[PDB]
């Protein structure tokens, strides 16, 4: 679709067959969600936002609709404000920029 | 144009006479720019990201220049650790997202 920026460009995602409101940020090289539970094992790091530095885990190849859009890919879970969909799965769904 | 999000969107602004560069950032409610000097009137303003909150100087009614493209919006000015142009810009000079 297309997706003008007189709102919040929020979006409903799916990951592990639960649905959740995120936000679609291209100022973001990574995604990152809210305290939540995944398979597998997690790998630490360290991102910086706008107000400093925090402590995530990092989840790889993980199944996640973005708005209908089938990707699989690395997520971050962590103390965030909103749940965030960053580049890295943008590009999986065809995501641009346009003006 | 179209830009793509393989790689961080950052683009050239002109505003209040100096060249910057700086990350269109669609998750963004406001643009924040480095310490710089502004005319003209402002009021203190905390805003949230990643890590908690900044202040900052808020000025209003700014002419900037965004990939040749003249908006005019509020600007701003702090110790954020990347230039961001945010929702309140984009919009005007009618950036949306695709896919
Ligand atoms: C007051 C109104 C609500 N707050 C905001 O709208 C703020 N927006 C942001 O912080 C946001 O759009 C993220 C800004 C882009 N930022 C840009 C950015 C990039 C690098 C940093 C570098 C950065 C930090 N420290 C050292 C080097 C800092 C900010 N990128 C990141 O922070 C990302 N980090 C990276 O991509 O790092 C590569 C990430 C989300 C993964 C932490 C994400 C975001 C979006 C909305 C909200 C509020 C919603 C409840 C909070 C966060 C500011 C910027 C206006
Ligand atoms: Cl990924
Ligand atoms: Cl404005
Ligand atoms: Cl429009």
């Amino acid at each position: 679709p297309q997706i003008t920026l007189w709102q919040r460009p929020l979006v409903t995602i799916k990951i592990g067959g639960q649905l959740k409101e995120a936000l679609l940020d291209t100022g973001a090289d990574d995604t990152v969600l809210e305290e939540m539970s995944l398979p597998g094992r997690w790998k630490p790091k360290m991102i910086g936002g706008i107000g400093g530095f925090i402590k995530v885990r990092q989840y790889d190849q993980i199944p996640i609709e973005i708005c209908g859009h089938k990707a699989i890919g690395t997520v971050l879970v962590g103390p965030t404000p909103t749940n965030v969909i960053g580049r890295n799965l943008l590009t999986q769904i065809g995501c641009t920029l346009n003006f």
